[PDB]
């Protein structure tokens, strides 16, 4: 049996659909009295929110994979038990497993596959304009913030740099510091005078009062998005960009969204946390989840139904997951650090607050920030 009481924390817009899912899981276990609220900052806040009072904190949490590496090391979350690991081994595709990998042991129950795409009225461009950056911008609106760095770092990795080395584990291993990282930077410039390129820091309202043509945006917002652009919805993958003269994949991050046990939780509570977090993020939740957001499942069973498998945002996802396409965000103890930085070293760029006289210089001083 299975008994305790446990706090979940999700974002404010999908309390409703939790509590659909804590319901299915009370029909199987009755005994467990569970509250679900949103967290205090968001999910984007989960290690934070936790952090400053983890016996305050909810006993499961949604968190993207990307904070997994500072909690482990922190003592927050604790591994998955090894039954519990072979069952998000066999349920969930390969890089779900990779997203909540730290030093060779799972902390949290991966649920859904996030990759930014295109997102844009059909309308006003077609498939082939979206295909490239400059022929996108020449034709429409693409409204965008280059003050977030979960945009625009990955145009970094498209100018052939890596992030933590080869697979995102290396504490040194970022080598932006480069002529490769100066074509980035100077991307990023090129676009203040794009007229076709307008910051905003809500993209999401820009499509809904028609003022802009197309969004990068992610799978959080494809059914927000249907709902906007009705009929003329559509989606594709990112398109390339010109880096020194070259036309390349223009990347984005791959993200693995998941739910996490506090490790204060013990005794009865402890299990019934492990429990709930298993629930949530198996396959018919994830279903459920998709059903009200569009967020993509991870589970394999879930991404080859004829639901998933006929909706355009899911193909255009499982294209951005391919190598070249873009990188799963790594889980770095550091990566407080690196976002902390990033984003100040983009927007500067693209402002010019930084001019190309100091890119290298500026480059430098970011390897060494993000390394320690
Ligand atoms: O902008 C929308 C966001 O805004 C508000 O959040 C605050 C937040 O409370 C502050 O702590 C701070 O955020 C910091 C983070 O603390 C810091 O860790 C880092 O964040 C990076 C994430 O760790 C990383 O995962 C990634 O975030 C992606 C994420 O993987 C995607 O799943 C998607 O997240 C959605 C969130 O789950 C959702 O909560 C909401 O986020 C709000 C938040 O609720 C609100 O309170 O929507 C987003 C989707 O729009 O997208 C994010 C990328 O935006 O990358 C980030 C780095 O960008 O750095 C951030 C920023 O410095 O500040 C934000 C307000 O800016």
């Amino acid at each position: 049996n299975v008994s305790g009481s446990v706090k979940l924390w999700v974002d404010t817009t999908q309390v409703p659909y939790y509590k659909k899912i804590v319901a299915n899981f009370n029909k199987k276990y009755p005994d467990v009295k569970v509250k679900v609220t949103q967290s205090p900052n968001g999910s984007a806040n989960a290690k934070t929110d936790v952090g400053k009072d983890p016996a305050k904190a909810a006993d499961v949490f949604e968190v993207a994979n990307d904070q997994l590496g500072s909690m482990a090391e922190a003592g927050y979350i604790n591994p998955l038990s090894p039954d519990a690991t072979k069952a998000v081994k066999n349920n969930n595709v390969a890089v779900a497993s990779e997203g909540v990998t730290w030093k060779g042991k799972m902390f949290a129950y991966p649920f859904a596959e996030q990759a930014q795409t295109i997102y844009y009225n059909k309308s006003k461009l077609t498939a082939d304009d979206v295909k490239t950056w400059d022929g996108l911008t020449a034709k429409g609106v693409l409204a965008t913030d280059f003050t977030n760095a979960y945009n625009f770092y990955p145009v970094f990795l498209s100018a052939g740099t890596q992030l933590y080395g080869k697979t995102g584990e290396t504490v040194k291993g970022t080598d932006v510091n480069s002529a490769k990282g100066e074509q980035a930077m100077a991307w990023f410039a090129q676009q203040k005078s794009n007229k076709g390129v307008m910051q905003t820091s809500n993209a999401l309202n820009q499509l809904k009062s028609g003022k802009a043509a197309a969004i990068l945006d992610g799978p959080w917002n494809s059914a927000n998005i249907k709902k906007i652009l009705g009929k003329n919805f559509a989606v594709a993958p990112y398109p390339t960009i010109k880096l020194d003269g070259k036309d390349v994949q223009m990347q984005a991050f791959l993200g693995i969204e998941t739910f996490a046990v506090n490790s204060h939780a013990s005794g009865s509570n402890q299990k019934a946390a492990a429990t709930l977090a298993s629930f949530i993020t198996n396959k018919e939740s994830q279903l459920i989840v998709y059903d009200h957001s569009g967020q993509i499942p991870v589970d394999k069973t879930a991404q080859k139904s004829s639901k998933v498998a006929s909706d355009p945002v899911a193909g255009a996802v499982m294209t951005m997951a391919k190598p070249g396409n873009s990188t799963l965000m790594p889980k770095m103890p550091q990566m407080a650090t690196f976002w902390n930085d990033a984003a100040p070293l983009i927007n500067g760029a693209y402002t010019g607050s930084i001019p190309a006289s100091q890119y290298s210089t500026k480059l430098d001083t970011f390897v060494k920030n993000i390394s320690k």
